């Protein structure tokens, strides 16, 4: 009944959907939230070819805008499962089922947790995984950012608009982030570093975070220091719960594809951050999206 | 001496260069012409995620703009050859040589010729491979467009601004172009079709084209019809002459990479339209560009 259903309306799904619709495939784009995916949780995007800088939520709106006119059917849906019925597939959401010849899974990734004490307890009250979402609640605080990658370092630089200071705690003595971003953080007077360290406990009073205990990974030295907020950027986990059963994921839960975005299962493709891969960017999300869309057309043409 | 040299400043090279520069790699971007590559020969781009429509040359300027500020060294160069010296490589242009640890080849593709009589003879005087370049010279003419793909059908639709009529001659009875573009051409009153046909001869007077002879591929029927211009869109050939010797191309001349944009030769990558692949789009150019850029960084880090 659908030629293709695309699950998730971040940049990978939005690209796939634009391409399927332009092939005049009967296209459903399901999204549980706001179109844009992780881009809506991004302050400034500097490395999307075509824009010198752009706010994440504006890029999300720009990518979503043409879809309706192209004939993509945009619908609300949280997908809970997928069933392969050979020559068609069924997609189950909270309330609905959809039948389709092909599926492109574009559900992205989610913040990894530290799995330390206080992390759950201070959820709404000093612990955050989204700087653009939460930053302004921390005006004039001493903010802590955990991690050493692109997100941690970029989001620390963003947070310097709000905090008195921002400290980046990284578990080694060399960041992973792109060098241009490292150098910006090195130079920024309001960014401090706690190198070779990991957080052990987040502590607070009845109602908000007050301090963080941490440990040096070369010496075991343990320090407790006062902070007003903690933003955690320690990597990603796959958002692929609805395919756990299907035999298309690796040991960590990422969806395995070949170079044409195909899974094991004919007519089920995956694109973007949800895939097993190393390089998670908007550029490669878009690329993947386009490739899967062409592969889905071909698959359905053959069917 | 360079960490990376990127050869060609279309969207694949421009993306690669942006990414290498952001990794603080000493980056040279050589281009023989104008930044933008095939995008400068494109009228309206509707399917680049982030823009609902944009003129090709404007998208080219937008993609080129940040490069200087990021520290990419933009230089004129026509590359004539590359020599692999194990732990470095040499790149030869008309007048220069450049030594580099890594290379990303992003030189794209060029219009395939019909290799028919009159095609060379009427080069500047009715025969064209670029509608945005030449279209306005054909105001009020009966224009012919040869081919059945995305370029032929899109460029025919563009040319209807100028010609009295535009006729698309395709060698089968079904176009290859994206269905949205086919349907637009079907509906457009100024587009005619010559199905199941190929051009055999382009004829003219001393000074300009006047007519085209063609043949039906199912019946052999031969017809001669008057036209004022002919635009040819019969596919692509690789732009890879400078690596013919190196063992990295297929029988047609396309550069063979794996999924991480690597050729045979360590530290030589290829991206975008020049690669052996099926799906040549700006989206996948950009994706390839980004992937190669991350692979080059890693390669050079290791070296
Ligand atoms: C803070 C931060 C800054 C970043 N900055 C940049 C940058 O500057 N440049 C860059 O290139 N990359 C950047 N990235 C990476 C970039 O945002 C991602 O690579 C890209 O968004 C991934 O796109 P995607 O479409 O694969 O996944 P996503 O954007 O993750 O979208 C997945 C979508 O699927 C939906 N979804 C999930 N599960 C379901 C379900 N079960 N049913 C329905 N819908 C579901 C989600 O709601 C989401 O909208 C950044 C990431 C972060 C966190
Ligand atoms: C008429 C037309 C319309 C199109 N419309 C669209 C569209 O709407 N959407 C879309 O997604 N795709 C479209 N495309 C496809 C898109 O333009 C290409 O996929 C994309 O430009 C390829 O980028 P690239 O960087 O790999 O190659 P290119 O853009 O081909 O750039 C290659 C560059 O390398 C340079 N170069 C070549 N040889 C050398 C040398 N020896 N030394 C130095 N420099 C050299 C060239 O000057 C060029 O600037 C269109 C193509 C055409 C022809
Ligand atoms: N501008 C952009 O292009 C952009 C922006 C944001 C994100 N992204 C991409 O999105 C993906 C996710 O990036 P990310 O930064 O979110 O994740 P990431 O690359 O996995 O980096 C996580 C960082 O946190 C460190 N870390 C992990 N556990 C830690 C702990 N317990 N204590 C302290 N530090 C810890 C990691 O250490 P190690 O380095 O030791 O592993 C790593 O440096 C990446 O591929 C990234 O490039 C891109
Ligand atoms: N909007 C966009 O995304 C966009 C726009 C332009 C181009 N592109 C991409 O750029 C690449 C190049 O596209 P293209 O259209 O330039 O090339 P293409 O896809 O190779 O199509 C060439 C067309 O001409 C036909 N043909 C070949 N020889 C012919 C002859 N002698 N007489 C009449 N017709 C003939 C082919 O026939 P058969 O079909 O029988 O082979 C084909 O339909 C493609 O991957 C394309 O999708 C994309």
């Amino acid at each position: 009944k659908y030629d293709v259903v695309i699950i998730g309306s971040g940049p990978a799904g939005m690209t796939a959907a634009m391409y399927t619709a332009r092939s005049e495939m009967k296209t459903l784009l399901l999204e549980r939230g706001v179109p844009g995916g992780q881009m809506n949780n991004t302050a400034e995007i500097e490395n999307y070819p075509g824009y010198e800088t752009i706010m994440g939520p504006e890029l999300s709106m720009k990518m979503a805008e043409p879809l309706e006119g192209l004939g993509v059917e945009n619908a609300y849906g949280f997908v809970t499962g997928i069933e392969d019925h050979g020559d068609y597939k069924k997609i189950i959401t909270e309330d609905d089922e959809f039948i389709t010849k092909s599926i492109i899974i574009a559900t992205g990734a989610n913040h990894r947790k530290l799995e330390i004490p206080g992390e759950e307890e201070y959820g709404a009250r000093g612990v955050s995984y989204c700087a653009v979402c939460d930053g302004a609640f921390f005006r004039n605080q001493e903010i802590l950012v955990i991690g050493g990658g692109d997100s941690a370092v970029e989001e620390a630089l963003y947070l310097t608009r709000f905090g008195q200071s921002v400290t980046i705690m990284h578990r080694r003595d060399k960041l992973r982030a792109q060098e241009i971003i490292q150098q910006r953080a090195f130079k920024e007077e309001k960014i401090n570093f706690i190198w070779d360290s990991v957080p052990m406990e987040i502590k607070g009073d009845d109602k908000k975070i007050q301090s963080v205990v941490y440990k040096n990974v070369k010496t075991g030295e343990v320090t407790e220091k006062a902070f007003g907020g903690i933003f955690i950027y320690v990597g990603l986990d796959p958002v692929a719960e609805f395919v756990s059963d299907l035999g298309i994921t690796d040991e960590a839960g990422w969806i395995i594809t070949d170079d044409h975005m195909r899974t094991n299962i004919p007519g089920i493709f995956a694109v973007g951050d949800v895939r097993q891969k190393d390089f998670r960017q908007i550029t490669t999300a878009v690329g993947d999206g386009a490739q899967a869309a062409q592969e889905a057309y071909k698959f359905v043409v053959e069917l």
